[PDB]
């Protein structure tokens, strides 16, 4: 079976196509209103508010078209610097990404690319090698904490980067670091944080209070808890089962009552025990070619499936719903005008069918010049509303096509 992420790379692309389909249905919408009320031949049925209105929902649609097919899924990491935060994210892209060991105290961005050689961004900076990406950064003496540096990965090496994950490092928490601006400038767009710590220590106290502020701030934030260096329990296996029952009560305490983001039943779902030095070197050596070894390897394999389930639910929701709305309310404004435009077409055949009536009550000289004439202009009519009524159905078929798409990916879960 397939990874979660299809679920948010499938849900683009209906909503992507969704919109291609309401781009050219105004585009055709446009195209027949302002032609229609450029023909001088006719009493007006259409105003040139209608015909710019269109014009501009047109401008618009292809608005969001430029910024839905860019949409992806966003997951920040934070957490001492100790305790394995940049590990882990190696871990998950299956190579040694980001510079660790003795690491640069800024904001890093894991995102791919279609070229198949890494670049650095703040211009195009190389960074073949790790050896070579701690470098680029140690020269850089303008770079700074609330600086944000992009690795662009090549996509091919690692499907997570394929189905729009963007991986971002955020600098090692201290006692004293400013943690109150980090929100607010990269992590408002972030649908699952990630707190990297300790089992066996107790977590920061400025740790707590920035995962405090993500839960006052934002709307369901996905607050996972990685408890790292967790290999130590190769070696003392009866105490590390104490300890680790001891932490479990201690994480689901924060997470379902002290910030309330999970009820009991799904924190252990939240809640993992992994060493990401050990599954880190496994990958590394399963590309190329200790006790409790597999029971530690699968925990993290189920951690990252467990992840990315969470992060493609929600990011769908959150990255989708407002554009849904926006062209719901754009496709009910088309269909007004059409419709509007199909009963003032009605209308004036009415008016030239009595005028026809009433021709043919008077002098016969061109009376069948003059029939013509008004038998012509009301086939145009009746042509007009033809294609109205046309255009607001299918203003109704977008209107199907969108309602299923809310009712698919953006059910409240």
């Amino acid at each position: 079976n397939a990874s979660p992420l299809k679920h948010f790379v499938t849900a683009k692309k209906k909503i992507n196509g969704i919109f291609e389909q309401l781009g050219a249905y105004i585009q055709e919408s446009a195209t027949f209103l302002e032609d229609t009320y450029r023909n001088a031949e006719l009493d007006p049925v259409t105003t040139e508010e209608q015909v710019l209105d269109v014009k501009g929902y047109l401008s618009k649609v292809r608005g969001i078209s430029e910024v839905l097919a860019r949409r992806h899924m966003k997951v920040a990491f934070f957490g001492r610097t100790s305790n394995g935060k940049s590990t882990v994210i190696n871990a998950m892209l299956w190579d040694k990404v980001l510079p660790s060991g003795i690491t640069t105290n800024c904001f890093l961005r894991v995102e791919g690319t279609d070229g198949h050689e890494a670049f650095l961004l703040t211009e195009k900076r190389s960074a073949k090698t790790v050896n070579q990406l701690a470098h680029a950064l140690h020269q850089d003496k303008q770079l700074h904490a609330g600086s944000l540096v992009s690795v662009m990965w090549p996509n091919s090496k690692c499907p997570l980067l394929k189905d729009d994950l963007v991986l971002m490092d955020s600098p090692g928490i201290d006692v004293t670091t400013e943690l109150d601006s980090w929100i607010d400038k990269f992590c408002l767009d972030a649908d699952v944080f990630v707190l990297v710590a300790n089992s066996e220590s107790t977590l920061m106290q400025t740790e707590k209070h920035f995962f405090h502020k993500v839960s006052e701030r934002l709307s369901r934030p996905n607050i996972f808890i990685l408890n790292n260096r967790w290999d130590a329990s190769a070696s003392e296996p009866e105490y590390m089962e104490e300890v680790r029952r001891q932490h479990m009560e201690r994480c689901t305490s924060f997470l379902v009552d002290e910030l309330g983001v999970v009820d009991r039943s799904q924190a252990g779902d939240r809640i993992f025990f992994v060493s990401a030095k050990e599954v880190l070197n496994a990958r590394i050596q399963k590309a190329q070619g200790a006790e409790g070894f597999q029971v530690r390897m699968f925990e993290f394999q189920n951690f990252e499936r467990r992840f990315e389930e969470c992060i493609s639910q929600s990011a769908v929701k959150t990255k989708f719903e407002q554009h849904t709305v926006r062209a719901k309310q754009i496709a009910e404004a088309v269909r007004l005008i059409m419709d509007s435009l199909h009963m003032a077409a009605r209308e004036q055949q009415v008016y030239c069918e009595e005028m026809r009536e009433e021709r043919q009550d008077r002098t016969r000289e061109n009376l069948e010049q003059e029939i013509a004439a008004m038998n012509k202009k009301i086939e145009v009519l009746d042509s007009l509303q033809s294609k109205a009524k046309l255009l607001r159905n299918k203003a109704g078929w977008l209107d199907s096509e969108l309602n299923m798409f809310t009712h698919q990916y953006l059910q409240p879960s």
